[PDB]
């Protein structure tokens, strides 16, 4: 399921580890982060970041282009939709 999460930096960054997944997914999102409040949620794929595809990216160019977006960046992600039941 998609969506679009914008995160503002802060001083000690996003608040969230990325790292590939089973592309490149988000763990271990910190309690009080601006990636918490901006509603991010651990194992999001991300698939774009600031409107750019990361298809055949490999982790450090995903890494670097939101490194490259300085201080917010945009991520265009699909939650893991999968239910515990």
């Amino acid at each position: 399921s998609p969506r679009v999460v914008v995160i503002k930096k802060g001083s000690n960054g996003y608040g969230f580890y990325l790292r590939a997944g089973p592309g490149q997914i988000i763990k271990d999102i910190e309690p009080g982060s601006p990636a918490e409040a901006a509603g991010l949620k651990n194992n999001d794929l991300v698939v774009a970041v600031n409107g750019k595809s990361v298809e055949a990216l490999d982790h450090d160019g995903v890494v670097e282009m939101i490194r490259k977006g300085g201080d917010q960046t945009t991520l265009l992600v699909l939650d893991k939709q999968e239910a515990k039941l």
